[PDB]
């Protein structure tokens, strides 16, 4: 079983270029990411910065969580990120996805020890 701090790390960081490239980014991450194999996943944020700097915002920011938690944490910083949602035309086994590219800040759920991500909540 892939830990939860894994599973964060395969589906939300992406620190080999500063932003999305092209409009087929998505569609070529998600599945790579293997997050098309058994079924389209929905949506899915991928964050443009090195995995240091996204484990250090579970240092920063204190903020309640979309689910009332209260162990999510907001960057200090706005981050490269790229939104990835399947469009109208997409259904498996031909997932099909909307790539927006965006410099905002992150939220994130952290656990653990080390305390690190196991969550993207959102973006701001």
């Amino acid at each position: 079983k892939e830990t939860a701090a894994a599973k964060f790390e395969r589906q939300h960081m992406d620190s080999s270029t500063s932003a999305a490239s092209s409009s087929n980014y998505c569609n070529q991450m998600m599945k790579s990411r293997n997050l098309t194999k058994d079924r389209c996943k929905p949506v899915n944020t991928l964050v443009h910065e090195s995995l240091a700097d996204v484990q250090a915002v579970c240092s920063q920011k204190n903020v309640a969580c979309k689910n009332g938690q209260t162990n999510c944490y907001q960057s200090y910083s706005t981050m490269s990120i790229t939104d990835c949602r399947e469009t109208g035309s997409s259904k498996y086994p031909n997932c099909a996805y909307k790539t927006t590219q965006a410099n905002k800040h992150i939220i994130v759920a952290c656990e653990g020890n080390p305390y690190v991500p196991v969550h993207f909540d959102a973006s701001v």
